[PDB]
């Protein structure tokens, strides 16, 4: 699976 | 709100 | 183009 | 991380 | 499937 | 425009 | 709702 | 950045 | 495939 | 127009 | 919620 | 990359 990346601040993943 | 990156050159970013 | 980032291990571009 | 709304009924959350 | 809501006014269903 | 929902809290607008 | 056009030949509408 | 058309009634740019 | 279209300046297919 | 399938039980079309 | 199939090998769900 | 598919007839790949 591909991992996203965007500011929430911090960075988090996003697992597709 | 969240806020993605892409190679536009520069890195943008991409609020949602 | 866009080009996104994820990881995939390396990071490759996807492009739009 | 963004929680989006759909009818699946009852109502369940979409996590982003 | 899966109805997510938008205002379009008035709320309307979008079906997936 | 369409005017999605998010819970973000507090539930915020996303215009398309 | 918003209609987005794509060539598939012939250009159709894609309603959202 | 990409600017998307879709007719909205009067056609709209939605800029990514 | 479908092809979209965007302003990219020039206007750009999008293939999928 | 394009038809992808989901798991939905039993599997559905969805058409683009 | 829809699950999507992938080829990630071998095939994958995608939980939405 | 995932590779996704949808019916375009024969069943293609979609490759992200």
């Amino acid at each position: 699976a591909l991992v996203f990346f965007a500011e929430d601040a911090a960075i988090i993943g996003l697992m597709v």
